[PDB]
């Protein structure tokens, strides 16, 4: 016996997901059985890594070179993806960036950076996706990668902030707009939902300062950051039948830090 | 392929796990392989019940009368299971009670009735299984059975509450006391998170006040009241090892309600 | 010119008015010209200290020896302070208690003390107000002293838990609690607030583990604890007319705290 | 005796201040003695209504045409107000647009377009005079208006969503903001919060169908919408001195809304 949940034959969209944490979801989902497409900027080995995956657990992959924030070019990539592994069952909008300056320094392109990726882009697969279910009157479930920053303000050290707030209120953005989705597109049979993930390790963070890392580090009740490994758990799930009741929601795996 | 959780030759508890959400959450860790310690109140038929699941999913169960108000009976009651089924791999601190009066006519047994189920119940059932582990130092996850009440005010009709003020604070005092336990248990290894249900169909909804019954799922995204079934998914998940960097959090199965 | 707000001629009741947090409560609405009826338990100078506020301010003042822990007290003290002071125009359900101990060691008596006067002594309170305020047809507003910690556990070290959970899960259903009675009596023109306050210093903060103390404000964005006086601003305005649309709501008085 | 709340001698900047909730401000703190510098985009009779606010309230007042969503224009408009009536004591950011339309309707445009005013609009505004504040190591506080929204969807019917995912997301955009520069700008003196009203009769709001507004009123607390003026006593008690230990906050003005 056992809990099991199964993706076999079914596709699974991944922005952002031939590295960090959307490399984490794409291998989650096919190790469960299913098909994926990962979405990238301008990774030089995107193509690789992804055919990588795909002969590793015996299912179809292939990346597609697409800037979320753009909207015809988004909503042609996932026309060709139902055409390549139609129809669609899943999403997970993963793709993030982020710009650290003090406040008083960022400016109008730092804010259009940011937000096009973080927020508008977000929006921009999720309607993509869904006016496809919608004309074929497909269901589907939405993960929509947030953070817990949508709560609350990283610090860089003692009682010092992390100077991002862009970033902080497009994740704040992000969660919100997860509802108002949801809202709109219930009595179409579809689900969406937000996971917000806490302090996470990727390639990035041992070239970080590591007075701020530790510093980071200190406050966590789980004393470590989280590896992106232990954030595809809560995305299976929502995007599994077992979640049916499950929409418009928040989940955080933040590893205790918002306790405090 | 695909995303397994096994629970075999693991022991569950599960209290007021033999009617209700706690069935569904007893029968779905059953369906998982785990074996299954029963705790209940004085339901006539709690005893059979619970044989029964242990048939049907081939798994050991057993039920024990246990008042979880009771500090003794529940010290006791955890030291029998351990030596029956032990050892104790989870909790399922589900247990729970209302009073539905206007407020101005409630009084302090009401209160009592309440509180020393819903708070004090659920501390008592998560201290007596922690001490067990931290003296056996055992690692172990606890998923408390909240409600989205803890969050707002329900209704019975348009604009007008469902008069149970004692319910809906003794749930939002239910998901705080699950952060001050995850945030001192954190370094044992212990894990304690919320799950918080929306309005779920059971065996007395179909004798409640049609028009409350119907109001309310009038106002829900998904058009519904959840059956106890959708509730499962996510208890199994943090009950799992997948779910290691997910403590003190309250994870909501609303249905969208909490959308609105 | 500028913005005044005058309680003369009015009453306000405040639970634990006698010392700290709620003789600045006292205090703020004696010098905006309220009659103050002032609630204490046992503190043997009560009775004093009440009077020297009447006499500094010019107003009428009276102190009321009255369990909130009992509903009988409570009706009778209400009765009491309307006949000598009446009409009631608003309270203040400050009164508040706190036991500190690692959550294992926690029993059921200290569950009780904590809860019939964080939770039930402020719903008694509240009710057997509003009781009278709905007989005699009258309009009120009520503003419960919560605190951050309905939302947050308090730290005692780095990542290291205050170990009080009845105390913050007390706070957390104290809040919640003031969504549900000013649901049921807004139709009746009584609103419902809590107040939030975040680290403040009290008379016992100078006897207290100074490493602790030092710590705590160490993380807060103002660098320090608040004095009790920067409580009674939003007080006095959630009690006065201005606060028309305010009701359900938690104001937090944390210095920024809870952006972290 | 009497709370009173002076700004006699002090300037407080509100953009959007010539209508609606902005103008409610503008004429709340004018009658507690401030001057006021009013932002606006175009409306053609702004100086009329600035100038005859300066005279009922025999205060000293200017309109500045201001795009809030210019960087350059929004900086020159600060120096040329803290010439014209600097010191500059407080920023009322209150200036917002929506676009309602279905989800799978909306466009980039109609994303640029909110988020430029709603969150581009408040940043570069608080960080135009925050700059100043800072270089002239002035104190100040800062009111930003977001809304209800941050936290909920609005209806437009029974369990029908009010159709601007742009908006609502932006507000939480907003709120989360605020904590992020608030962080920032503790240890400077300066404080941030948010202001966040319910449903407010503006001749804005009035424009959408009366069928909808009815829908919405119908499931208040309060049984109405607010008046504009409800609004102000919160912002004076933030922009005050007695709100000394209040940064970060959001500030709830919903009639009860968020209590279901
Ligand atoms: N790292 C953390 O501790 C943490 C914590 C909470 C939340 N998150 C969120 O989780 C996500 C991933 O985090 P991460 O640290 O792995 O990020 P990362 O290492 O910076 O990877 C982000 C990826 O997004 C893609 N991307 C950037 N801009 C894009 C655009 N315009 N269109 C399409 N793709 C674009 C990039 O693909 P290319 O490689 O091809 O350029 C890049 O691989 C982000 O949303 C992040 O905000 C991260
Ligand atoms: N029903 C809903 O729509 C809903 C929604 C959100 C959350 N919840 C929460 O989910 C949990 C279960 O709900 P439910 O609807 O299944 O409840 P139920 O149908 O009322 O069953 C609750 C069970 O708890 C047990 N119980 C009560 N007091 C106890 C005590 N002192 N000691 C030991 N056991 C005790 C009872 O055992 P006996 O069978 O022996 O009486 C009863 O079976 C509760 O915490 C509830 O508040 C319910
Ligand atoms: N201190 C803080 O840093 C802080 C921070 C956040 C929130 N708060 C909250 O603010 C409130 C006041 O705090 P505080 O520090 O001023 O408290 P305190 O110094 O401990 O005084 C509390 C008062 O409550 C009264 N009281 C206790 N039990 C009572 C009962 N059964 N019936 C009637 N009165 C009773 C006592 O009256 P007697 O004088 O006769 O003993 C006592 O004066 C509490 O709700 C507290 O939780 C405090
Ligand atoms: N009304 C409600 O029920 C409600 C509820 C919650 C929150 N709010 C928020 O409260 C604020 C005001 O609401 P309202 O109903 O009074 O709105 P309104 O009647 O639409 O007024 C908004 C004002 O902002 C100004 N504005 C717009 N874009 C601007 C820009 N780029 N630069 C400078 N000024 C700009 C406009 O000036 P011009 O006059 O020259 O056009 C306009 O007067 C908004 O932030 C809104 O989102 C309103
Ligand atoms: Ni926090
Ligand atoms: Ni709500």
């Amino acid at each position: 016996p056992g809990f099991t949940i199964s993706f076999v034959n079914k596709t699974i969209i991944v922005t952002g997901g031939n590295r960090g944490i959307g490399l984490a979801f794409t291998r989650a989902v096919a190790a469960a059985g299913a098909n994926v497409a990962v979405i990238y900027r301008s990774a030089a080995d995107a193509v690789e890594v992804t055919e990588k995956v795909g002969k590793e657990f015996g299912v179809k992959t292939k990346a597609y070179q697409c800037d979320v924030s753009n909207t015809d070019i988004v909503t042609k990539t996932i026309q060709q993806i139902d055409a390549d592994l139609g129809p669609i069952s899943g999403l997970i909008a993963n793709a993030g960036v982020s710009v650290v300056k003090p406040a008083t320094e960022l400016t109008h392109e730092d804010f259009a950076f940011v937000y096009d990726v973080n927020v508008f882009g977000v929006f921009n697969t999720c309607r993509a996706v869904a006016k496809l279910w919608l004309q074929k009157q497909q269901k589907g479930s939405i993960v929509v990668t947030s953070s817990m920053s949508s709560q609350i303000i990283n610090q860089s050290s003692l009682n010092g902030s992390l100077t991002q707030v862009f970033y902080n209120s497009s994740k704040a953005a992000c969660s919100n707009l997860v509802k108002g989705l949801a809202a709109e597109w219930a009595s179409a049979g579809i689900r969406v939902n937000a996971l917000s993930p806490g302090y996470v390790n990727t390639d990035q963070t041992a070239h970080m300062d590591k007075k701020i890392r530790d510093h980071q580090a200190s406050n966590i009740p789980l004393n470590r950051f989280a590896q992106p490994e232990e954030m595809t758990g809560q995305a299976i799930l929502l995007l599994s039948d077992h979640a049916t009741y499950m929409t418009g929601g928040e989940y955080f795996i933040d590893g205790g830090q918002l306790i405090w």
